[PDB]
């Protein structure tokens, strides 16, 4: 059943945030999903397979909200404003989605299938930006977004939206 | 106080964090990884939180020495841009072990004020390093770019060429 699988997937993601990768178990995910422990075994082969599916699902939802910023963009100047919106909004409120995303970078370096998921996510992001930028610039821009977003977590001095826009437009070239 | 031994315990704490994650690290496991008697743990560190703090702190110092070393030969902005490129292209910053330790630190920083304090200090060091050649705003942009590019470099199915990276670094540098 599609809906219970998805609840298990979401429970898995929330579980990673609360407990960390090593500490996650079937019992914790089942309690978090409100499902019988016996059903964790049905929908997935192992805890590892589950985590992989759940990280995959997570990147798909990152991409959907990524494009969301760009649904109204029709050219490169508009894209620089959107990218600026995205970075600025991260600054003013740290999205709850990034320590999960840094975990994934580390994990990808030891887990090839996760690396495959991550490359797939990156290509999605590139493809979005490539609507308005040549491929190299698109790669630069997406790197700058992720870098700035992380930077905000532990940065004390504030950056204004305009300062961010000026940086984004320098990268866009 | 025995400096050498404390430092082996610090290092062992970092090895343990990689192996078991932060919520599994114990004095006994550090003790065996460090090759020191268990009583050395009590003599050097109050609790596990203190030890983790000092270990992650030491970790950021190692990263900082490394970061600095890329600019050893640098005396002007284009040389710094070449240095930043090397730093990205070398895949020496974002190794599997460093990325995993950086995850752990980012996470704990969200949950424990003191580790956030350790991270901000680390970031200030990187910024000061770059402000030798660049304006404070540009320094900040470059450091953010380095963070994103290094992660993309080791992950990308086909990463950017070195000259492409240089070209982009030079854009950010303005």
């Amino acid at each position: 059943d599609p809906q219970r699988r998805e609840k298990i997937i979401q429970a898995t993601l929330e579980a990673v945030k609360l407990y960390g990768i090593h500490a996650v178990t079937h019992r914790k995910i089942a309690t978090l999903a409100g499902v019988p422990l016996g059903s964790m075994t049905y929908y997935f082969s192992g805890i590892d397979e589950l985590l992989l599916e759940a990280f995959s699902s997570f990147t798909e939802i990152m991409s959907r909200q990524y494009q969301a910023f760009f649904s109204d963009v029709s050219d490169a100047p508009g894209a620089c404003q959107a990218i600026t919106d995205m970075i600025y909004s991260s600054q003013v409120a740290t999205p709850d989605n990034m320590e999960l995303m840094y975990q994934l970078y580390a994990l990808a370096s030891r887990k090839p299938l996760l690396k495959t998921v991550m490359q797939n996510w990156m290509q999605r992001s590139q493809q979005t930006l490539e609507q308005w930028f040549e491929p190299g610039t698109a790669r630069a821009l997406d790197a700058f977004i992720e870098g700035m977003t992380l930077h905000f977590v532990t940065d004390r001095k504030p950056l204004s939206r305009e300062e961010i826009l000026r940086m984004v437009e320098r990268v866009a070239g």
